[PDB]
């Protein structure tokens, strides 16, 4: 392959290993800074900060496309991108407590934005529209992703173990330090310099206008939050829940029908991303406190996810040598993944404590629903940011008591919308 995809699957291994790092053990973080009395809010908050951190990452990364490509430029943009993820897991690492959630929070959601869909530009901008090597490449790319997302709640789990939350959070900043020095000292090597400056620039004092009316507007609305008492941080979550949603709704005879006979499609992929990204949030919940793991930090329970896609992935591509039908079968799988940890708490309650192998179950059927599941590429963000929103209203209801009803109504009402869906084919 080019030299350029050494330095580039080296540099998304090294983001992917920061990020679901960080995220493998930031829920259990918050859990511990509420005990401590740093953070007050429920558990049920807590979770809740952890569903809309994803997804406003995910709502970030549809417009750091539009910045590269317009404004910095795809290079620079994943470089300082990564210095803001950097500067992201620096602020949690210092022995501050919920100061640094936010300011890092934000940082990483900035930084992120910046660098997603940006790395993935640039892996297409190693090959020439005709190089034949680029569907090999691009699997090469992901592997280094799941790769690095596999090894990162083993190694960032067991460091908080160990030695505590501070240095596992620190582990993630190395991480993330490393992938920028690989990128910038390999970058010089391998990779184009026309992609030092945006490719498509009387549209600039515009773009400043339409930048600022929807942050002006954005201000404004925290104001009278303020005003009406709606102050509260889960009212400030409704206002980034709000905004999610409200950016797809607000997105002839034979013309009209298609662009709404994406709609049950978009749904699919939403409500699909709900539940996959509920793995590192309510499942987190129910790996600590409904299973028996002794020998290994619970955290690792985050691992099977990109196992599964690692193993998955040579399979179904010997396999594929419709589409509505896929995002169907694939919607039930994740209803199905949900209806199987309904099983282990309905027949023995939810008192006690269950078998590991529950989780790799479920995981196993999501990824295998997730097997099935630049215009598309930012739709696909959002349908993940609006599944990550949906999950910031939802995990606030998962609790002991409603752990059996959650999987089973939300996993059975997954299906039904999937049996819908097939259907509407």
């Amino acid at each position: 392959q080019p030299l350029g995809l050494s330095t580039l699957f080296m540099t998304e291994m090294w983001e992917r290993f920061s990020y679901y790092g960080m995220r493998a053990i930031l829920l259990y973080y918050m859990w511990f800074l509420i005990s401590t009395g740093d953070l007050h809010i429920t558990r049920a908050t807590a979770a809740s900060i952890m569903a809309i951190y994803a997804s406003m990452v995910y709502l970030s990364g549809t417009i750091g496309g539009f910045v590269a490509d317009r404004i910095i430029g795809a290079r620079p943009a994943v470089f300082w991108g990564g210095v803001l993820i950097m500067l992201g897991h620096i602020v949690l690492a210092l022995p501050f407590g919920a100061s640094a959630l936010f300011g890092s929070i934000i940082l990483i959601i900035i930084g992120t934005g910046f660098l997603k869909p940006n790395v993935s530009t640039l892996v297409g901008t190693l090959y020439d529209e005709h190089d034949r090597r680029r569907d090999a490449g691009f699997s090469i790319f992901v592997f280094g992703i799941n790769l690095g997302a596999f090894i990162a709640p083993l190694i960032v789990g067991a460091a908080q173990e160990a030695a505590g939350y501070h240095v596992a959070f620190s582990l993630a900043a190395i991480g993330m330090f490393i992938g920028l020095l690989v990128y910038y000292f390999g970058g010089k090597k391998t990779l184009d310099p026309h992609y030092l400056r945006p490719t498509d620039p009387e549209e600039v004092k515009p773009l400043l206008v339409k930048v600022s009316l929807a942050v002006a507007g954005f201000i404004a609305i925290i104001v009278v939050m303020n005003l009406v008492g709606w102050n509260s941080l889960p009212a400030y979550i409704n206002l980034l829940t709000i905004v999610a949603i409200a950016i797809p709704v607000f997105y002839t005879s034979t013309e009209h029908l298609r662009v709404v006979s994406y709609i049950p499609l978009f749904i699919a992929a939403v409500l699909f991303w709900a539940i996959e990204e509920q793995g590192s949030v309510v499942l987190a919940t129910f790996a600590a406190e409904r299973v028996d793991s002794s020998w290994f930090p619970v955290s690792w329970f985050q691992s099977l996810n990109p196992l599964f896609i690692m193993l998955y992935t040579p399979f179904f591509a010997w396999l594929w040598t419709s589409s509505p039908t896929k995002f169907a079968v694939g919607l039930m799988f994740a209803g199905l993944s949900f209806l199987l940890m309904a099983i282990p708490g309905a027949l023995y309650g939810t008192s006690g404590k269950v078998s590991p192998l529950w989780l790799v179950g479920s995981w196993a059927l999501v990824i295998l629903g997730e097997m099935l599941i630049s215009q598309m590429m930012s739709m696909w963000f959002l349908s993940s940011s609006v599944g990550s929103a949906l999950n910031a209203q939802l995990v606030t209801l998962y609790n002991a008591k409603s752990e059996v009803a959650y999987f089973s109504y939300f996993g059975l009402g997954s299906v039904v919308l999937g049996i819908v869906l097939v259907f509407l084919s």
